[PDB]
DNA sequence: TTGACTCTCTTAAGAGAGTCA
DNA sequence: TTGACTCTCTTAAGAGAGTCA
């Protein structure tokens, strides 16, 4: 298995690589009405992507490294994390984008939580209106908002109350 | 079938078959520290479980009725809008469970909305905790709250800013 | 060892349709 | 006609693994 030095040194040369990748500065809603920026550094949209990097589905890529003639492979997103735990509560641990921006490999953007808390996400009012996440978000859930409902409850006799 | 006449008569035996279904009274957070009372009417666990309804999956049903001998089935929550437009800016439209409560066919607990809009209402803080879906959430979503993170955003080098 | 492709799978909110009696 | 089962599919947040040169 792989020592804990050497996790790192593969955390490291992601990160080199990912630093490189085009930065996009994005201006976000932050909630209550403010607005932030964030600065996404997104892997390119077609091959090459970068050393390790390569691309097993549409927004799906994974960072492969071979260490003593052994190939190993990680989700994209997951790097950051490979010295944490990998579930809590009984459910397996994702990387979830605080950007909301799927191609941003930025480690600042991303944290490392179950689906259900890393779907929530995308219907939180931000930081700045009423994020109650623990690891706070970086901006509101690009789903925040009224919704667009075409049909509210409703009967048409009387068999059924609240 | 075809006609309004055909479809209000599905909506009413629907309502009626719903409307003999086992009432439920759950108890219910609806945020800023209130609770609620709703009524759910159950589908039954196992069969039989009303005339017209079928399991197809562990909490999937269906309800079919033969109308001009023809035998005509729709998923079983979705009977309440079948007068309504069926797709919402190019997305599905689906039922969606404001008591979060799926064997519950109380039509005065579902909506017609986006898959998205649906799925949100399980973060929502509820209707008086800062619900802002235009068509109001019943309570509180089951999954809102701090999240259980393992780990937040962080770089090992100092190629990265937020 | 490496790049650029290929494939199918998970989850939890939701669906459609066929086989029998 | 009605009931009680069987099967796979959709979405959008996420995954693992194979082939070839
Ligand atoms: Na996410
Ligand atoms: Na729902
Ligand atoms: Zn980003
Ligand atoms: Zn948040
Ligand atoms: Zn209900
Ligand atoms: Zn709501």
């Amino acid at each position: 298995a792989l020592t804990n030095a050497q996790i790192l040194a593969v955390i490291d040369s992601w990160e080199e690589t990912v630093g490189q990748f085009p930065v996009i500065t994005h201006h976000v809603p932050l909630g209550g009405g403010l607005q932030g920026t964030l600065h996404c550094y997104e892997i390119p949209l077609a091959a090459p992507y970068g050393v390790g990097f390569a691309k097993n589905g549409p927004t799906r890529w994974q960072y492969k490294r071979t260490i003593n003639q052994v190939v190993h492979r990680w989700g994209s997103h997951t790097v950051p994390f490979l010295l944490e735990p990998d579930n809590i509560n009984g459910k397996t641990c994702t990387a979830s984008h605080l950007c909301h921006n799927t191609r941003c490999h930025n480690p600042l953007h991303l944290c490392w939580e179950s689906l259900d808390d890393n779907k929530g996400r995308n219907w939180c009012p931000g930081p700045n209106g009423g994020c109650v996440h623990a690891v706070v978000c970086l901006r509101q859930g690009p789903l925040y908002g009224p919704g667009a409902t075409v049909a509210g409850p409703q009967q048409r006799g009387s068999h059924f109350v609240v």
